[PDB]
Formats: structure tokens, sequence, C-alpha cells
């Protein structure tokens, strides 16, 4: 991991960044802050090109759409909690999404976002911000702390509290057994397994293929490839950030960057590494986090 840039927030004293996603155009990074504001950042250069209110609380999560038009946010104790924003001309509010914690794109078709309430998702159309679907069932829910519901790389399933859900007719497939009280899981980019905190499943057979204990308490992310893994404990969910074999799950490094760790993204070429840090302790009277960008390749 060769260091290539670093750079905090322009003209504060306490540097607030707390979320960071590559945007559709490569050389600048998209950031959230502790005061609710997204800025977008020449990643290279560290220079501030443009600044937005979002929220009257932390942002904790942002994702762009890949085509450059929109962007969702989630924010603390903001009433909306989350927002998808238009970015075509003039950055402006499109919908609102009164009490998801959480939400995300759609995958292979971008013209749906899903939210997560608790132990509940819900399914959004883009175009009217309408409520299309809610995915809970009292009697399989896991009740994970930090439940975030996800879209597998088709759109024709989503995980949601650790039950597979298939879209098209609203049942639920399958509950996963629960062995942590946080994290609710993610799907492989191949289409093939699912991540559940240590348990990797298979969804043909619904059988263990590995245990991967470092990735106890971890968020994940994939290189655009899906062949590198990357995982780390967030402080949204509250040093080490480790790397994987996307295939094989052997490791390929364990760093200790000293600091408590807000977010990690990749770009779509595989190159880079983007990680927001905190300089600071936890028990300072503020924030001071920085982003480093890393080459990989
Ligand atoms: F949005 C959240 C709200 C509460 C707890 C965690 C998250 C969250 C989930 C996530 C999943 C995969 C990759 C990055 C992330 C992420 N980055 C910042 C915080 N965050
Ligand atoms: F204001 C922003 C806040 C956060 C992120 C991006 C922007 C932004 C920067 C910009 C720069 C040059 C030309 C047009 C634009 C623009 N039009 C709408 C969105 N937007
Ligand atoms: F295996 C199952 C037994 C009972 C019910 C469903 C499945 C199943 C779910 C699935 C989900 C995503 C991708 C592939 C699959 C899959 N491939 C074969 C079987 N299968």
């Amino acid at each position: 991991f060769r260091p290539i840039s670093v750079f905090r927030e322009a003209n504060e004293d306490e540097s607030g960044f707390t979320c960071c996603a590559f945007s559709a155009r490569e050389r600048f990074l998209m950031l959230g802050t502790c005061t609710g504001q997204l800025k977008l950042y020449n990643v290279f250069s560290g220079q501030e090109e443009a600044s937005y209110n979002c929220h009257n609380s932390a942002i904790t999560h942002l994702e762009p759409s890949r085509d450059g038009s929109l962007l969702l946010t989630s924010a603390t104790w903001s009433q909306p909690l989350s927002a998808l924003w238009g970015m075509k001309s003039v950055f402006d509010m499109k919908h609102s999404f009164t009490e998801d914690h959480y939400v995300e794109f759609s995958k292979h078709s971008q013209d749906r976002v899903i939210g997560t309430k608790g132990d509940i998702a819900h399914i959004y159309d883009i175009q009217t911000g309408n409520k299309l679907l809610t995915l809970f069932n009292p009697d399989l829910a896991n009740n994970y702390k930090r439940n975030c519901a996800t879209f597998n790389p088709t759109d024709d399933l989503v995980l949601n509290d650790g039950v597979l859900w298939d879209v098209r007719s609203a049942l639920a497939i399958h509950k996963f057994d629960k062995f942590n009280m946080n994290i609710s899981g993610v799907f492989h980019p191949n289409g093939l397994e699912v991540i559940i905190n240590t348990e990797i499943w298979d969804l043909r057979t619904f059988h263990l293929l590995h245990t991967v204990p470092a990735l106890d308490q971890c968020r994940v992310v994939f290189n655009h490839t899906g062949t590198v893994m990357y995982g780390a404990m967030l402080q949204a969910d509250d040093s080490s950030f480790r790397t994987f074999n996307a295939t094989d799950y052997k490791p390929i490094a364990t760093i200790d960057v000293k600091r408590n760790i807000f977010d990690l993204c990749t770009d779509t070429k595989d190159c880079y590494l983007a990680v927001i840090e905190n300089q600071g302790s936890m028990d300072a009277l503020n924030m001071d986090t920085v982003c480093r960008l890393y080459e990989v390749g």
C-alpha cells in the first residue's frame, strides 16, 4: 500500500470528514462531514471544489450513482434521516426517506433505492419516490443491531436482517442463523456467496464454505473486478484494515494505520483505496480526520 495523497477538511480547525466515495468524475472524491455537509475534493491536490448542507446532523453514509446524476445520503438524528439528491445542472433534493438510517441503489439497473428501518427493508421507485415493497417477517427476524438491507448484483434478491428474499415473489427463501449481535451481511459480487460477519455461505446449498475469524464486526468492500476484499471495524457501528483474496479468502495484508477508521472505498479501475482515519482519540473534545489515498495495483 503506497501512500499517494493525504488531506483534511479545508478551513476547519477540527476536520470532520465521516465518509467517502469516488464521484463519477475520477480525480474527485465526495466526502460527508460531521456537520451534515457534502463536499467535493480533488483527491490528489486535496482542493475543496464544492460544498452543500445536506443535513443538520452528521452524515454516516453516502453513495453516488454510476451515471453521475444522483446521490444518496444518511444522517444521524435528522428528519428526514436519509435523502436522494439530483446533481445534473443544479444540486437539489429529489426524495426523502423519513426514518431509514441506511440506503443503497439497486446494482444491475439503478432505478430503485433500498432503505433500512431497524429490522425492516423498504424498496422505492427513483422516479416517483413511492415505496414499492416492505420486506419484514417478525418470525424470521435476527434483530441485528446494525442491520443494512442490500440488493444482490442482479437486483432480484435482497438480504435483510440475515434473511434472503426473492423480490419478484416478496417471499423469504432462507433465514441464516444468528452468530453475532451486529452485522447482517453482504452479497459477494460473484452472485454465488453471502458474507455474514465471519461466515461465508453458498447460495446454492446454504452450506458454510469458509470461517474467517478476522472479519468479526467488519464492514467489507470489494475492488471493481471483485478479486480483492477489504475489511475494517467502522466508528458508525461502535485501526486495523485487513485485505483478502476474494476467491479463496486467504489474507494478502494486515495494515495497522494506528488510527480508528470511519470509511474505506475503491475507484472503478481497481487502482486506489481511499480511507477516512481520525488522528484524535474518541475521548478528544473534537474529531480530527484525514483522507488518505493508497495506490494498490
Ligand atoms: F451507514 C452506516 C450506518 C451505521 C453503521 C454503518 C454504516 C456503514 C455501512 C457500510 C457498509 C459497507 C461499506 C461502508 C460502510 C459505511 N461507511 C460509513 C459507515 N458505513
Ligand atoms: F454542488 C455540489 C456539491 C457536492 C458535489 C458536487 C456539486 C456540483 C459541483 C459542480 C461543479 C461544476 C459544474 C457543476 C457542478 C454541480 N452541479 C450540481 C452538482 N454540482
Ligand atoms: F439452492 C436453493 C435451495 C432452495 C431454495 C433456493 C436455492 C438457491 C438460491 C440461490 C440464490 C442466489 C443464487 C443462486 C441460488 C441457487 N442456486 C441453486 C439453488 N439456489
